[PDB]
Formats: structure tokens, sequence, C-alpha cells
């Protein structure tokens, strides 16, 4: 408690509000009252401060920056909290709770690099887009074991609360970090793992280092630069840190989700492919480059299409050293790593294969430099691969028929092979890692969820619907645990609570997407995926007839025939239907699988012969679809979190330019609205947060009134059947 109460410490310098000056005290003592108003009535999110000069029984009259006088009815007034509240660590304490006031406090805090603020029971994290030194080992030690009230808001603080609640209650916990693309999820995820790895680690603790080095691996193959984030996680993950009864870390398990493997073969302008492609070409030795027939990223069709090969302030050559070091710590062998880079080098070669029209409408390959280079590194027969690309054999009834695919379909099958290769390598990486950390049968666990977030682009596809649908369910889980389950408890225990509707329900949008009866978008997509004469247009035509003018969350646009709109909690998203059928089916010519099953490389062969990696579950006579499969594993995850005690962290992006020291009014407030932040504060103030059973609620044995005496010795708090609740 030396540095907590020492103004000289880095703690107070970087985690506490700076001491106000002589002049600020004179304003903190003022009797004047102020108000938040909109100078431009229809610019609803930009406010200014004004002094209240007079009031009637129902109205305030205040002054504008210009000097004019404006009038507002008290029922519609956003009063400004006294400035003594400016910078408060928990905004439950604010007297007036309105949008401009909540944003104001955060602003006051953001201006001094105070990115963490509590909103009742959950935490708010505003991305600084700059490195601030509050994640050192010294800071870890300060927060170790401290109550939430005793120290300042911090990701370590709520991580510690989950750890203590795990041991006190003997139950599993979850740390759910929400936010849109670029808001701060993965960065805060890393800190949660850091803190838990330290306060619960063993002081020969190599397991703990191994857990820390597992994420740098997945980021190199799993993250990429998008228009909204230079280190965008193109996959979701549930990280399950495991402990023993004693409370020390016993193991860990990663469950990956929804890899955007369509990115390996296509990227929008200014976007990049997965980091690892640029780390190899930039950090590979001359020996390696010569062995894998490599060149610069400008020479590969999968990397020379968006116009961008760099990320500002990132050395791909240097990042390559980090992932190789991380693979050493986790225990990948030298030949494993070399086989991994063969697959990456081979994928890039496959991308430069150009099919051209032959004598007939079928395709031909006049230049086989890329084909041979790929076959070389993979260890497969090139002419077998060649026939498997352009001439795959299928069954027609029972006859064995050989196709002759045109240029278009030959390139698509080549892309299918690439995406299959990369997607299976990723599951392999996660699988090898999970096995190195599968060393003890857990007693409890603290689950950390780090998903891809809400994202909108000029062109949104099946991948964006799955991402945004996942973010819609997480927001509903926040709504569920904060408002419905909360009041249901109050109602059940009969403490005379009048139900409140907070107006936060994403169920209509969720049913529209994943509903079975009536069928939703994914159900109709699955239905068309197996219908043999279905097209991308017969699909959206089907979606319009089912939901246009029928479901209030669905819009058939008048300006386009291949797009449809879904109204999410974070906003309407228009989705392009192109390629949805083939993306849901995820086809791959089996002749291509056969060719790689005969591969020289040990890794490649396990990617195509290991049943857990290479098989696909069958739904009758058809393979299970991407939609149906992801739905199953999403339901399993949400079942895991409903059984665990949730701790929420709401990440907020300050602007859409990835810049520091720039907190934009209307970008922040929209996230505060759709996240339900203020609703989450009101329920904690109006409501009663915790309840302990009567028996455990000073003669220490007994009658529900036994516990009444203690408070007497020490309306405000109420009694219910079987439990006792507290307020504030
Ligand atoms: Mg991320």
């Amino acid at each position: 408690e030396n540095p907590i109460h020492d103004r000289t410490s880095d703690y107070h310098k970087y985690l506490k509000v700076k001491q106000g000056d002589s002049d600020l005290f004179k304003l903190t003592v003022s009797d004047k009252r102020y108000i938040w108003y909109n100078p431009d009535p229809k610019e609803r999110d930009s406010y200014e401060c004004g002094e209240i000069v007079s009031e009637t029984s129902d109205s305030f009259t205040f002054k504008t920056v210009d000097g004019q006088d404006r009038q507002v009815k008290k029922d519609d007034a956003n009063q400004r909290n006294p400035i003594k509240f400016d910078g408060v660590e928990d905004m439950s304490e604010l007297s007036y709770l309105n949008e401009p006031a909540v944003f104001h406090n955060l602003r006051v805090r953001y201006n001094q690099d105070l990115i963490y603020t509590y909103s009742g029971l959950f935490l708010v994290a505003v991305n600084p887009f700059k490195r601030i030194p509050i994640y050192t080992q010294e800071m870890v030690d300060i927060f170790k074991g401290r109550r939430r009230n005793e120290v300042a808001p911090h990701i370590f603080a709520i991580s510690d609360v989950a750890y203590r609640s795990m041991l006190d209650d003997r139950q599993n916990q979850s740390l759910l970090i929400t936010g849109e693309s670029g808001a701060g999820k993965t960065e805060n995820t890393k800190k949660v793992i850091q803190y838990l790895a330290s306060v619960a680690g063993r002081n020969s603790g190599v397991l703990e280092q191994q857990i820390l080095q597992a994420n740098p691996i997945l980021e190199a193959f799993g993250n990429a630069k998008t228009t909204r984030n230079n280190n965008s996680s193109r996959f979701g993950k549930f990280i399950e840190i495991q402990f023993n009864s004693a409370g020390f870390i016993s193991g860990a398990s990663i469950q990956s989700y929804l890899l955007e493997k369509s990115r390996v073969v296509f990227q929008s302008e200014t976007e990049r492919n997965y980091h690892i492609f640029y780390q190899l070409l930039a950090g590979a030795t001359a020996e390696e480059k010569k062995a894998l027939h490599l060149a610069g990223p400008e020479s590969f069709n999968y990397l020379n299409q968006s116009g961008c090969v760099d990320i500002k302030g990132v050395s791909d050559s240097e990042e390559f050293k980090i992932t190789r070091q991380a693979m050493d710590i986790v225990g990948f062998s030298q030949e494993e790593q070399m086989s991994i880079f063969k697959i990456i080098a081979g994928i890039l070669h496959l991308g430069n294969i150009k099919f051209e029209k032959g004598a007939g409408e079928g395709a031909v390959l006049k230049d086989k430099t890329a084909l041979n280079a790929a076959s070389t590194v993979f260890g497969v027969n090139p002419s077998v691969l060649e026939k498997a690309l352009m001439e795959p054999r299928i069954l027609a009834g029972r006859d064995l028929v050989a196709q002759h695919l045109n240029v278009e379909k030959s390139s698509s099958s080549r892309d299918a092979l690439v995406k299959a290769l990369y997607g299976r390598l990723f599951l392999w990486l996660v699988k090898k890692i999970n096995n190195v950390l599968c060393q003890e049968r857990k007693a409890y666990f603290i689950g950390v969820l780090d998903i891809s977030g809400f994202e909108i682009f000029k062109v949104n596809s099946f991948e964006q619907l799955c991402i945004n649908y996942t973010n819609e369910k997480l927001q509903q889980f926040f709504n569920h645990h904060m408002f419905k389950l909360e009041q249901e408890e109050y109602l059940k225990e009969k403490i005379n609570w009048t139900f409140i509707d907070f107006g936060l329900d994403s169920q209509a949008t969720i049913d529209l997407i994943d509903g079975r009866q009536p069928p939703g978008i994914l159900a109709l997509l699955d239905e068309q995926s197996v219908f043999p004469n279905a097209t991308d247009n017969t699909l959206i035509t089907k979606l319009h007839s089912h939901f246009s003018k029928k479901n209030a969350k669905y819009e058939e646009p008048r300006f386009s025939k291949t797009e449809f709109g879904v109204t999410h909690y974070a906003g309407q998203v228009m989705y392009e239907i192109q390629d949805w059928l083939e993306k849901n089916k995820d086809p791959l010519q089996q002749d291509l699988e056969l060719c790689f099953k005969d591969s020289s490389d040990n890794v490649v062969t396990k990617l195509f012969n290991d049943p857990n990696i290479a098989s696909r579950a069958k739904k009758g006579a058809n393979f299970i679809t991407v939609a149906a499969q992801y739905k199953e594993q999403l339901a399993s995850l949400m079942a895991t979190l409903e059984a665990a005690n949730p701790h929420f962290v709401r990440c907020i992006i300050p602007n859409n330019k990835q810049l520091p020291a720039k907190l934009e009014d209307k970008v922040v407030l929209d996230q505060l609205r759709c996240n339900g932040v203020l609703e989450g504060i009101r329920i904690t103030r109006k409501g009663f947060p915790n309840r302990i059973i009567y028996a455990d609620f000073v003669p220490r044995d007994a009658s529900q009134k036994a516990t009444d005496a203690v408070l007497k010795h020490l309306e405000q708090y109420r009694f219910g059947i079987t439990k006792i609740f507290f307020r504030a």
C-alpha cells in the first residue's frame, strides 16, 4: 500500500486522476448548475455545456455558448454532474446518468490516458491506440489480491476478481470481452492471460510461459490487416485457463472458431493476407528462400493484389523471429516448422498457377513453373495434381466420369485446395498446442472469449454475417444476465420489485438468422445448399419472399438485387449473396484430397489422413454445412458460458482512424447505446446486486430475522423469501 497511496509512484501517475489545482477547487465549490444541450438540434451526439440561469416548476432555462437563451422541459434535460464527479472511477456514483454525462466522464478520463472505467459491475475500456505503461510486472503485483474498491479500474482488477470468485465460490468463471473491430479485445485478452499466468503461476514454471507463447503463434496465421484493424483477428477463440483445487494453473485449452480462410486467396484493397505470408518472405534465410523457390510478396498473386504489403510500424522480418521463438517454446520440431513453411510457400505457388482456355472449352496449363514449385515443396506428383485440378473424376450414378473444368472452375478448385490446406493447418496448430497444454485434469477454469467483432465493409459476405451474428448473441448474453435473469431473481424471491423494460432485446434479429421453425436465413441457406438446381439468385429470391415486408429486422433493398439487409444491434448491414452456396457447402474435389494423401511430407499427410483434421461429419447423404457446423459449436460455447459466472469488459473504439488522443463524439456514443452501458448502470443502482442465503446471512445459529440484528448494530435494503439483498 506504499505505491497505492504514494503520488510519486507510477501507479498514481498512470492509473489515477491528477490532482486538481487551486483554480479548479474554486469551480468545484461553485453553486452554479449546468446542462448538456445540442447546439445543432439534429446533430444529436455533439453537445456543449451551458449554465442554468432560471427554472420553472417543469422547465430549465440555460445559456448557450453564443449568449442566446434556450428552454428545455425538466423531463428532457441532460443535467451536467458536478465537476467533482469528473474522472470518477465508477459511474454508478454519478448523480445524473445521461448519455452526454457518461461520455463526458470517459472523455475526462481518456484525456489523461485513463482508459479503464467501471460502469457498475462491468468494465469499460476505451482503446488508446498508444502504448501506456500500466501492464508491467510491478503493476501486476500491486493489483494482486486487492478488492475492486481498493484499487483503480484495470483489466488486472477484474481478472483478479474472477480469480478470487473462482476460489471463494468454487465455480468456473468467464471473462467476456465485447467490442467492434479495432475496439481493444485481443490486447485486453493478452493482459488477462498475463495476469492469471503470474498470480496463479508456479515459481520451473515453463507451462506458464508455454501458455503465453501459444497466442503469438495463432496470431501469425490467424490475424491480418483489414481496413478497421492492422492486427484483426480473423478467427474467434475461447481460451480456457485451468486451475487445480489449490488454485494454481494446471493447464489450458484453446477452442478456435470461424477462420476467414477466404482471405488466403482474396483481400479487399489496402488489406493484407495473413501475417505469416509476409513474415516468411521477409525473415526467411537465403537458404530457406532458395529451398522453397520464394520471391518478394510482389511476385505472388495472393499477395500482390490489394496494393499493400506493409503495416505502419511493423517489421515482418522481426515478427517472424517472434513466432519461430514461440514455436520453439511450445515444442514444434525443426522439421515441423519447416513443413509448416513448405505449406505456406506451397500455398503461394498454387496461387500463381494460371489456367487458360485450351482447344476446347476445358482449361489447360501452358506454364507449369508454379505447379512444379508447389508440388516440390508439398511433395506430391505434379501431373497428378494437374489432372486433379482441371480434370477431376466424379461419379455419375455409379459410373466414373472425368471432368474437364474451364478456366473459371479450375481456378476455383485451386482456391478450394488452398483454403482446405490453410484451414487444416490452422486446426493442426491449435491441436498441437492444446496437446502441449493438456497436462492436468482441471478443477476449475477461467474462460476468456476473444471473438472477431462487429464489422462492416463496402462488400459484406457470408463471413461477415457469421461474425456479426456471433456478436449479436454475445450482446444478447449481456442483456440476458444483466436485466432478465437479474429481475427474474427479484421477482422469484418476492422483494416487491416492479419489472423494468430496458428495451434491449436482440432476439428478433437472432431468430431471423438462426431460426429453425419458422426457418431463418441459415436454415433457408442450408435448404438451398442441397437443392440440386439452386443458384445464388434462387437463394436470395427465397430470402426475400420469406422475410421482405414480413420480418421487421430484414430489408429487401430497392437499389440492388443481390444484397439484403439485416438490422443488428450495432447497425444495419447489407450482405452480398454471391458465392454463398459454395461457401456453405465448402466443396473440394476428392481427387485433390487423394493426391495430397500420397504426399512426402509428414505434416501434409496428417492434414489429409487424420480423421479429426480431414474428415467432415455427414448429415444423411450430404456433408454437414458450414452454417450448421458453426451453429453447433456456437451453441456448445454459449452453453459453457451460461454455466460459468460472467465478467464483462466492454471495449470501445474512440474513432475510425486508429489514431490516439482523438475521442470522437458520435462514434463512442453509438457503441454506448447499442452495448447497453447506461442500461447496465441503471440496473445496478436501482436494483440490488447481491444476495446471500439466510442461514449464512452475534449468536451464529438459529428464522429469517436472525440476521436482522447485525444490520441494526451497524427500504435501503430488502428481505425476500430465502435470501437477503443489498443495494449500492
Ligand atoms: Mg482481435
